[PDB]
């Protein structure tokens, strides 16, 4: 049946480019236009597979998380850095808060570039920005580790997140390019994106389940489950094999795929 097919589709391409620094809704809207599902249905079925990728984090980093808010499952947690410190959830409050007052303060006009001209764009620019974190960012990174992260460096991601406000730059290509720029490792850098993308997104998509709320029927239960579900896998095998893969590579051909993907924004929609 076509209304699952495109939902296992979707879902692959949510859990692939949400935290690759690759703009998810700039995927999504190409695929969309392609499949024919574009209605405000469409828009509130992408927020809930969002979710689905969101739960991928929550299980890679589920001890983690838990011990940011102060519950530590009787074991040692373990240890990610070359310093005795610990990255604590003052760390996450940091990196939230600017992206947060400008998301509030500018929630009207963030809405209004949506358009396939701006993810264009901002797959450009947020390229560009990948590029200049990787040209700029220092010899010997200041963070190696995630628990080596200090409250200066996650608030300067925490502003670099406001990028994301823009349509299509991707929340994990601005804030990885912050981390770089601010002697975070790649890896550091990576862990800390998707770390607070646990709390952005889930009261992103609460957010924006709760205004759209009145478009949610009994039928769109199994449509919106197989996407769910399919965005959770992928995600969990996308997240394991970037943050292994980064060890290895830049993120220069990240930049540069960008590229191909605004061009077929533009050939897609215009
Ligand atoms: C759903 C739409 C598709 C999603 C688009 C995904 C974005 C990936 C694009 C560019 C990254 C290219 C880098 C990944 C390729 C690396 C493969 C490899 O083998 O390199 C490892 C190297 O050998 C180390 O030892
Ligand atoms: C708002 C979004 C902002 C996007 C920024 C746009 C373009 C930046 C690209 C400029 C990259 C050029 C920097 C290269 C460089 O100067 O390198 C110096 C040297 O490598 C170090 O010692
Ligand atoms: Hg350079
Ligand atoms: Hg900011």
């Amino acid at each position: 049946m076509h209304s699952l097919l495109i939902a296992a589709i979707l879902g692959v391409v949510e859990g692939l480019t949400e935290f690759l620094p690759v703009s998810s809704t700039g995927h999504m809207i190409i695929v969309g236009h392609l499949l024919g599902f574009e209605g405000d249905t469409a828009k509130t079925f992408e927020v809930v597979i969002q979710l689905g990728s969101i739960l991928a984090v929550v299980v890679m980093f589920w001890r983690r998380l838990f011990g940011l808010i102060g519950i530590h499952f009787g074991r040692p947690l373990q240890h990610e850095g070359e310093s005795k410190g610990r990255l604590t959830l003052i760390h996450i409050l940091l990196g939230m808060i600017p992206a947060v007052v400008l998301g509030l303060l500018f929630h009207d006009t963030i809405k209004s570039l949506f358009n396939p001209i701006n993810v264009m764009y901002a797959l450009v620019v947020g390229g560009l920005l990948l590029i200049a974190a990787e040209c700029l960012k220092p010899k010997e990174p200041r963070a190696p580790g995630l628990d080596d992260m200090t409250y200066r460096q996650a608030f300067m991601i925490g502003c670099f997140q406001c990028l994301a406000l823009w349509p299509g730059f991707s929340r994990s290509g601005a804030t990885i390019s912050g981390g770089m720029l601010m002697g975070v490792s790649r890896y550091a850098a990576s862990e800390f994106s998707f770390l607070l993308a646990v709390p952005m997104m889930m009261g992103a998509t609460a957010l924006d389940l709760y205004k759209s709320w009145g478009f949610l029927t009994s039928g769109d239960i199994p449509m919106f489950a197989v996407g769910f579900i399919t965005a959770f896998v992928v995600a969990l095998i996308a997240i394991k094999t970037f943050l292994q893969l980064i060890k290895r590579i830049s993120f220069i051909p990240f930049a540069i795929y960008r590229f191909i993907v605004a061009a077929a924004v533009y050939v897609v929609f215009f």
